[PDB]
């Protein structure tokens, strides 16, 4: 919920469904919730220094 008076409604997060908004007072953020990968290459040294 971001409305341009108050900001990002950091309160109320709102769920899957058919919803009501005033239109250009209220921006909608759609985040997904689904899980995905990420593979991050690192290098580092270990404790032998190699």
């Amino acid at each position: 919920f971001f409305n341009r008076i108050g900001g990002v409604q950091q309160d109320t997060i709102l769920a899957e469904g058919l919803h009501f908004r005033i239109p250009w007072f209220q921006y909608p953020i759609i985040y997904d919730i689904r899980a995905r990968p990420r593979k991050i290459s690192s290098p580092t040294g270990s404790k032998d220094l190699q």
